[PDB]
């Protein structure tokens, strides 16, 4: 509350560390469904169904340009990528499986880096 603060967590490395995690996600072999925005002209259903499209290139641009106020907003967009993927793709598809694998990969890096 006013003039009463919990001790200051060092967030000065968060930008660099989110960038490193993002690099590792970018270079994973199962990243290919997530590298670029889904083409909304060429994928019937995507525009109407997926209210907030997100992909790694868009996260990368937001990160590089100071559009994440803190590391939680960054993790929300990463998770959005996988939530969207589950909404649109069957679990037993190459893309569906890719999404599950990447989410697992991300969450481990997230815990090991920050928790």
């Amino acid at each position: 509350s006013m003039s009463v603060k919990k001790p200051k967590r060092d967030d000065s490395k968060d930008l660099a560390l989110c960038s490193m995690i993002l690099t590792e996600m970018e270079t994973h072999e199962d990243a290919w469904p997530f590298l670029l925005p889904v083409n909304l002209k060429l994928v019937p259903g995507y525009k109407k169904v997926i209210k907030k499209p997100m992909d790694f290139s868009t996260i990368r641009e937001k990160l590089s340009s100071g559009q994440y106020p803190n590391l939680e907003t960054f993790a929300l967009d990463v998770r959005l990528v996988f939530d969207n993927c589950e909404t649109f793709n069957e679990d037993d598809s190459d893309i569906g499986r890719a999404g599950h694998n990447m989410r697992k990969y991300f969450e481990k890096k997230w815990t090991d880096t920050f928790k």
